[PDB]
DNA sequence: CGGGTTTTTGTTAAGGGCTGTATCACTGTGTAAGACAGGCCAGATC
């Protein structure tokens, strides 16, 4: 459930700021999304799950 | 025959670094195509 919610929050990391490498960008993601709680990313996880259905 | 427990792979998030082909202006160069100068007539004429 977490995939979905670091790429649902890429966007609005590179908003909140510039951006210097990738790899520490997906770092902090995964991170924020592990101290976050479970519920915050059920509506990601649920468009990750339609996704591969659809696909 | 069938779950339990255990042992291995995929997934997308991303701007990068790295490596493998595909292409692009360049000409040159081999090749059938189809035209053309004769060759060989059979018919018209003095």
């Amino acid at each position: 459930a977490f995939f979905l919610f670091c790429s649902e929050y890429r966007p609005k990391i590179k908003g909140e700021h510039p951006g210097l490498s990738i790899g520490d960008v997906a770092k902090k993601l995964g991170e924020m999304w592990n101290n976050t709680a479970a519920d915050d990313k059920q509506p990601y996880e649920k468009k990750a799950a339609k996704l591969k259905e659809k696909y």
